[PDB]
């Protein structure tokens, strides 16, 4: 099939089936027992993260990463200095589009800058606030404008710019190594789509239009993190992972956001959380699909 074809059987099944939330419900305790028979099956260890040494660097102990996706730090090597809670995940063409990691720790400040630098990242998405239901959820690792160059170690960070939109900022960073200099791009998004309100969704989807302005392509890693690395974190790289085959003409006939979810979570424990958050990816998937139609549309008119 074409992608047009493939495109209008999505929206012709999504429009003659309304998904009901039971169905939504069902749906997502598939994805949780896969999980549960997975642990079960030891498919996906979680061994480096449980020693010793790095069990004060995990902000959650119920979220590891799995081993055979973690992203293993190089940058000025201590024995467990290799360790960071954050997973690789695959783009559409290839492995390591994304990094999903959690928000750092006041201990792990140097091994995020360390991760950055190392695998050259330029694009950073903060999904939380700093505090949230009065508890921290991440320490400050960014600089704001008249604070000068904060210091982790042999970095230092300065913000040269901010950019205020209406649910996010976005923050020109100034990072230098080693008389290095680098920009980096990180956009903190303070808001997060309302359940009880469709056109919620809309600002998500600016919020990752803006990323792809800044980064079009996969040379890089994007990072993505929130709290804890799983929830909000994966939305996010499930939106965009399908918006990237919207745009590149690579939706595969078999497409469904089951099948998406079940990807990432195999790639990072509970990068999806909950069915809230599956309920959002699916919607935000429905209206890409739209808009990419449109796209068709108006390039069939020639």
């Amino acid at each position: 099939m074409d992608q047009r074809e493939i495109l209008q059987k999505f929206l012709d099944e999504a429009q003659s089936k309304k998904i009901t939330k039971e169905e939504f419900a069902n749906e997502f305790l598939k994805l949780k027992r896969q999980s549960t028979k997975y642990k079960a099956d030891k498919t996906y260890p979680t061994t480096v993260a449980e020693k010793p040494k790095n069990i004060k660097k995990n902000r959650y102990k119920d979220i590891l990463p799995y081993d055979y996706s973690r992203v293993e730090l190089s940058l000025i090597t201590d024995e467990d200095s290799s360790y960071i809670n954050a997973n690789f995940i695959k783009g559409v063409y290839g492995p390591k589009a994304y990094i999903a990691t959690q928000g750092p720790l006041s201990t792990t400040l140097l091994d995020f800058w360390r991760m950055i630098w190392e695998y050259s990242v330029l694009i950073i998405v903060m999904a939380c606030m700093e505090y949230e239901m009065g508890k921290k959820k991440c320490e400050r690792y960014w600089a704001e404008p008249g604070e000068m160059q904060l210091e982790f170690g042999p970095f230092s960070v300065s913000c040269e710019a901010e950019k205020r939109k209406s649910d996010y900022i976005i923050r020109t960073l100034k990072v230098k190594f080693n008389s290095e200099t680098r920009t980096i791009y990180q956009f903190h998004y303070k808001n997060w789509p309302d359940h009880d309100v469709p056109s919620s969704i809309d600002p998500i989807l600016e919020l990752i239009w803006d990323v792809r302005c800044y980064q079009e392509d996969d040379s890089v890693p994007i990072c993505i993190h929130c709290s804890a690395g799983c929830g909000r974190t994966g939305v996010i790289c499930a939106i965009d992972y399908t918006w990237m085959l919207l745009k590149d003409g690579i939706i595969p006939e078999n497409f469904s956001v089951f099948s998406l979810i079940r990807e990432m979570r195999t790639q990072r424990p509970s990068l999806v959380q909950t069915q809230e958050q599956y309920e959002l990816v699916y919607n935000a998937v429905l209206e890409l699909f739209k808009r990419q139609m449109d796209v068709i549309r108006d390039k069939h008119s020639a």
